[PDB]
């Protein structure tokens, strides 16, 4: 990553490397892996971002899809920012430079610490999360339409499933079981979630 | 977080990230999770606070309720502090800025390190703990009225349950078993907890 | 805590937070938990001390007793140091300020780093350990009078139990078994512990 | 490694040492071990690189092959950069110097921190990864030609295997099972991977 | 401990605290615990040394014996260095000051960082190791006279036991079994251990 | 160890201490323990080196042999560098000084940071590794002559054993099984290891 000492490059830590690999092993593409990815990649160069992605051993279908999305964003970057070098001067980054496949670490450091800064690490991270979100959506196992409260399922457990599904991807009341539904309907309009859960507790 | 070097931004640590996720996995919304949250979020920006909340994978009912409380505090903030920008100057934060959904990290850093400082991290944390407390209360499994000493339950174990329940949510003596109750009644008024526990030991 | 960089505030560490919670989970109120508490709270502000106590999830009877002792010391502090503020100036701390319930972190930092320093962290820690010691004493399971060497119990194991009990709360010889007692009596006056243990080895 | 303080030598960490040894124990020569190796060897001197390789206890066939590749690159280096010393002056590195077998740490530090820098750590790392890639290829257990979707194998699981094999080492559709193949064929030309996987989901 | 920044006090680490407690739990008073103690107490003040000893929960017989030895060394210190204070000046340390029971941390820091330094941490550590060595000796389970090679015991295993016993507390050959003894006797005078072990391998 | 801040002494870390003790517990004297020892002792003083050796609890036969080798190197040092002190001046180190048994830490620091430096830590480490190598050789369980490919043993597994044995201590082809041997013989002269392994794969 790049962090302050002056902004300077620091080696990615074994702790960071292991944390990412483990989250993926343990959580796959559950939605909460994305915020973890973003935090673990705080201050990351494109090189660092590639390191994190490349250290993943499984899920190679997903990792290929991600490359596809990345290449799509890089092409759109090239469409909006065509590049044209002068001895000793900073060149303009193209898509594959931001994605760290045709740029060196030193070039990335130069862009990231220039004045004004060209935040290639942040730009690349945005593309990666765009791709990751597609994957989270794809690997979501259930439709919100199929999340319905069971006959003796605690309302809390049902709401947990409902919003967990919504995150991966009136209905709450509709999909509630008969007993709870009657209670919720009587609540009247404008009830908060807290109120509904207390009601069916 | 923001910490001294001068106050500067530091990336949230893998240790901090894991600690929070693990406490929630292991303790759910037992009351002692709140002090842990506050300590783990020492010096946190709103971005950091969102990271911590968002990295939680389960309990999505609770996490939705929390969003509700947060939006309520943000609206009250907007009611008390309407915002009106000048080139190069600091804008005033609105509710959603303090909650980190419409403000950038750099803006948050600017507010937090301004003179005088606008402690958006501390303001947001207060809202979050307000919401968390509601959840702790909701998920409290038992009424203090239902905590009564068992026939052969050690007084100490009963007092543990009693104050554990009180924390999540004369009575102590009333709910004690007959044998202990007689002892405690004879103690007379003004007895400390230490005295009562020694008495029924 | 407060530590040198100049004395400055540092966030309490996840390592420190976990260590304390784990010692309590694993050792309860065995006497050796107190020295651990004191060391883990090296340089602690009152806020930090409250964090450590509050992160404990079990033993709520004990934690209530501790609050009682703390309030007693705070009242005695107020009796000896009545407080009377001038714009921009440091106010005098009352009991509840030292206990961190009515003082802010910044006020605590101000007191702790003033010249001369008002060591509110050290004063509060003394009160807490006073209360903790009462609890260790209360939860001590056995009287030293009931620690007697078994017929075929190794002398070393008996001495371990004896001094372990003494810590939680002539007698050594008296409570020794017949065979060892005869040996020890013949040792004559003034024998060290090392000498007694070698003798009955 | 060499890192900034000025560039200075830092001892390789126990964390780094253990991480590498463990990845090899746990993952052998699966392709994702290479990006991990490169990241764990961030800033490494040739001495550090040798340390990492030499701390591996198993896989001695592979480690011998790696030495072979290294010696081949060192010979080609010597062919392109013949060396010819002046009292107090920096000598030119030969192949075995870059590979750290005939150069001292101080010499390596001198080369790496000279102006202009002679990046012997980076040059050696390139040779090592060249050799490691050969090994990954050798230890790849299956031909991409033998990766075919099973009768009731989820398309996602099949694509995972396919790209995992491709990494170690039209075909995707050809090797898909009859049911999925029909769907994919109807998709028409130009379908992305995301589209194919959704189609056969 | 005291370490350089200038020599300054640093809080004892949770890592250090746990390491010591664990070694004692896992190894008791095996001889190798002493070098570990000395290393873990690198730079320790007397306060730190007391912390380490006091955090031990078991072995209270041993811990009492240690106090006895410590008091004996402190008395001999007082015999050789009688103490006689001037406003603002450093007082001379007595035995119990070096042992940290009647001296404050600030006094210990003052002594340890004075010019010339009065190394109270090192002096106390010497006393503690003197006491620990007595305990290692006491808890040594076997006499070197009872370490004899078994009929089919590998010579290496026998030598391991022999020198392990010697550490806790011609003979090597004498106690070897008949077959090995014959070989060793034929070796002639002056044979190294390596030679003997190779011979009976 | 000694490291830069200026070169200064740093306490050996609990992480380093534990890593070494664990490697020995887990790997005994397998050859890869030596590179680990050298890396973990980066920057070590003789005191540190003794700490590492002395913290080992088992293998006391080996540890005695090591002392023997160390004393032999120290005697040869004394033969080549006889020592002859001037008030305030640095004395010359003898063998036992380099081995840290008759020199203080401060003396070791003085030698190691003098200009020109007298690298007593590096000199001692060389002696220790000389002794360790003897032990690795001694504890090697099998002769390379007894490493022969089994009838249905994969060539790769056989080569692993062969070079693992060679490390602890034409033949490769000779010791290969009949089927593989025929293939290898037909390969002709000059075949690399990679080529042989591919051939018999």
């Amino acid at each position: 990553p790049i962090v302050q000492n002056q902004m300077v490059h620091q080696c990615i830590s074994p702790r960071t490397l292991n944390a990412w690999v483990k989250v993926v092993e343990e959580k796959a593409f559950s939605p909460e892996v994305i915020p973890m990815f973003s935090a673990l990649s705080c201050g990351a160069t494109p090189q660092d971002l590639n390191t994190m992605l490349n250290t993943v051993g499984g899920h190679q279908a997903a990792m290929q899809m991600l490359k596809e999305t990345i290449n799509e964003e890089a092409a759109e970057w090239d469409r909006l920012h065509p590049v044209h070098i002068a001895p000793g001067q900073m060149r303009e980054p193209r898509g594959s430079d931001i994605a760290g496949t045709t740029s060196t670490l030193q070039e990335q450091i130069g862009w990231m610490t220039h004045n004004p800064p060209i935040p290639v690490g942040e730009i690349y991270k945005r593309w990666i999360i765009l791709g990751l979100n597609k994957i989270v959506r794809m690997y979501s196992p259930t439709s919100i339409l199929d999340i319905r409260q069971g006959p003796k399922e605690p309302f809390r457990d049902y709401v947990d499933r409902f919003y967990k599904t919504l995150r991966a991807e009136t209905l709450l009341v509709q999909n509630a079981n008969p007993d709870c539904k009657t209670i919720l309907k009587a609540l009247g309009p404008g009830a908060t979630l807290e109120e509904m859960m207390t009601a069916c507790q």
